């Protein structure tokens, strides 16, 4: 459902707002602390068939356009949230699928990885969303310990409100690819006109300075 | 795909033996984490790394579901955590139905803590897992789905051990039917027919299958 | 979805009984026209179920390819109202042009009863939801033949059977009748399932063996 | 198959003109109940071409998802013998149940063939719209059976009559179309396969339909 | 399309006889290098029929998966202008890289006879339209093995199965031959159909049982 | 993976450079004489599944947009070169397939054509690539001898550096449709930045004057 980056992001934002995977609440923030007015549950997108089909089509388009057609030999999912999306992407791309556990279960170079992973394979990490890309280090290092070549990471949603969201993965030579960001959702919601002005202003203030807003509203 | 139980089972056994998802070792039995000793090891998670194998497995899964259960008797597909999520996703894609997945432990307030994804009240849900041994871990997931309002009467597994007496009755006591593509007997029969395995190993496997607990106690150690 | 004639009929009967497209009631027969029967079928309900209709279309394509042939049909024509969805799906599966025939003419030309484009000499397969005595099929067959199409085959999802002329009327005008299931298949599958009482199935069997006598005895 | 609205309309007009589903005749107007018109559209010819219908159904799905939403439709109900094939193809693409509505009742669910769950959201699919007067009956028939009808889809929209849209908005039904007569006129003018006089007469008709029909006989 | 070997063979024979890719003529034998024969097969006609070639590809994939295995082939290599379309379709269905082998080398190097990228150690399946004595397959097998490919299987839509060394010549170099139908299957289906005269089918049977003697007796 | 002509051409150029079907060498020109700094092997394209799927989608889009949806009744391919692409296009278009031999084998109308060709059929000629379209004359005449109507020709790559590459086909009333040209590959390579400036300048001066460059560099 899109061709260029902007259309893909707009379609992703519309999909997220339509299935109510994105929630806004400025009066009662969503609190592990970190009170925020925005809540996202990308795991609801697996319960809507047309939505997930469109999202996977756009995911394949993004992977082909930004990475390459013959640069990925396997698709590895996250712990439990990115496994369905990884499975669908692997089926579309006709590549082997693996998934990486959060904690090792056993001894060896393939303890964290479930599935068959050939030596030297080029693996693409796929999970639902990122906030700081700090949970990405464990999975990338687990895949690299087993011999895979991890240089690209795909996620449905990217917060893009923290400075080290993309620099952390770049320092370990991993590129972050995302279908949409919080700014795209904010722009689509502002254009739609179904949200009150005060709520959108509060959301914009939070997205500009996340830590300051969180600390000053119950963090 | 065979469109009948025997052909589906034989094809699944050949698939498992070809990709070496099933291992036989009688000289050095597989001592598991719980101390159980068995000469047979199966890793259904390896099947997701082979495109054609997984495609055929999902086609046979859809055929089994539509034959044993029915075409319009399932409203959603739920997968157990980690192991069965890819198979649940593929089955949901083939069946054009919503997909959810059940966590092993609750994380949330209630009535939706153990289930990730939207679940409409009164929806008939099919539980998909990679394999079952005694079907006592499936009760937790079935109760989690029923707590959210889903009506669970069927559970699908790629592999069913079928070597424990209460493998199916434990689910049937809570009104859940167990459907599977292949059993250990099917794999043993196909391995015997193939002839790539020595007679002693297959005899040991047959002895274990006929008496699991005694074999675990004696030949490998409790 | 099956691969053999016996497997297709059993699967179709199970599909019909599962989605309740077939109803049995011997205590209060379905008095249609004055005809009285203990059986009722509504093949139009099969289009409201995605998986059921997909399976039925797969079996329809399999039956067409096995009985008629892979390259013997150049267009798929559906009857008025009822058979148009099935004709559309079969044409999509077979990658052939689709037409549909109105019950009554809408003009004065040769292509008055046909809504579509029909090239001269095209071999056309006529698709309908069900047939009872195939007396209404002659109108559609003659309408297609007036346009120049060559009609030698007709496909129906459900064949009522019972009546002896149901295939002879079409065979007299060189049209072969193909079907997925009959009433006998549905009755056999219902008896095997065990969800229906013995008295009801006995009444249905008596009706199937003697339709006119049963209608006269239990109604008009 | 295009992506944006303009591309979809342009290639839909190209498809209509290529399969000759659109006819222009200024010298001898088409007497339809009179109403002499120089333009003729036969959208039922579109089902006899496989590639054309595949492209059109892809564009229909794209338009439905883009303008209505991905999960706003639970059933697709066509007209009677006009848009039933298009409704079937759209329902198959959308993985959504199909129904269809008759012109006249036969026997709540007397006018609807198929299973229609109460409270379901139903999309009307028809071959074309002229004044959207015949769609009132189908929308009311579906709403009698409990369905929620808020969107109507048609392959071709005349867009030359003022009430062709507002009559559906009065009953809270949105009209979605793949192409209009203006798109066909623009594509025909750009192609250059039509004489200038014919296109000028067609444009004059499209600006004032009733006056042109009355002047030329009707 | 079928599910077992016998069903696949029968369906393929019906397909070949329906599209007239197989011709029978005992009065005027097909003399082609001499070698008069009453049978003629043109497997290159099957690419001009969409449904026929789609069904043939389904059956080809089923045979490959059933006999060889799901994960035992890494590339599909066609012959020279004859099996290239079939190889392309099989590779698309199997989601594997495709190559094709020239009849004669064009250049110098290990990859002189092979067009397309072939990774070292790849297990390659050779696809052709038909084998008469499989003497020409040795050249393609050796060309593929020169570039590092491991060739242990060869798939063909049709296999004559009337020469003793049809399968042994490939088996001597560790290549297994798989086919959808043989001349015996076509003869059996033609006899069952009844569209062919008894004398013609008797002559074909005599030729199939002893091809060299029949050719010597009827010319060539 | 494209919508318009420009996007399709750019994606085709990226595909060709990614799988290394396009080679640049200014210091040592390749090679019947005609030393050139550019080498293209479109037959490598059939060994990559995702690449060939994307290229066939683009081919179908181009054929439908430029020729028409119902203007082609058969697809014929050149011998040994465009047969796989013709097969994939025919499968996509649910249209019969034929292929034309370079040299006739037999006598009578259909001696040079393999497959079933109905009289009056509209046939699209498919080839891997064309340089001067001199070899397409034989195939077009062979198809027209059998009764086919040939008015369109499709090639994945078009050199577009010779003046008669399109006029020679237009003289016999045949149109040439292509996915990419050498200019578009050059533009994509220049934008990518993976090639040295001297090599790209030499390639550009070759593509401007091919014959002069070949004569000057020992051709």
């Amino acid at each position: 459902t899109g061709y260029d980056r902007q259309s893909i992001s707009d379609t992703t934002a519309k999909i997220l707002l339509e299935v109510q995977a994105v929630h806004f609440n400025a009066e009662k923030p969503f609190i592990s602390g970190w009170a925020s007015p925005v809540y996202i549950d990308c795991r609801k997108l697996i319960s809507y068939p047309r939505v997930r089909r469109a999202l996977m089509e756009m995911a394949e388009t993004t992977i082909t356009r930004d990475i390459g057609f013959e640069q990925i030999d396997a698709v590895a999912g996250g712990e439990t949230a990115g496994i369905p999306f990884a499975a669908w992407i692997a089926d579309r791309m006709m590549v082997p699928m693996q998934y990486v556990r959060k904690k090792p279960k056993g001894f060896g170079r393939n303890a964290q990885i479930e599935g068959h992973l050939e030596e030297g394979s080029r693996v693409l990490l796929v999970e639902d969303l990122t906030t700081d890309s700090r949970s990405k280090i464990n999975f990338v290092n687990a895949l690299r310990t087993a011999g895979a070549t991890v240089n690209h990471c795909f996620v449905l949603f990217h917060y893009n409100i923290f400075k080290e969201s993309v620099s952390v993965l770049k320092d370990i030579d991993v590129d972050l690819h995302a279908l949409a960001t919080w700014w795209d959702v904010l722009r689509v919601a502002k254009a739609s006109g179904y949200f009150e002005t005060k709520t959108l202003d509060e959301v914009e203030k939070f997205l500009h300075a996340p830590a300051e807003w969180s600390a000053a509203h119950g963090g």
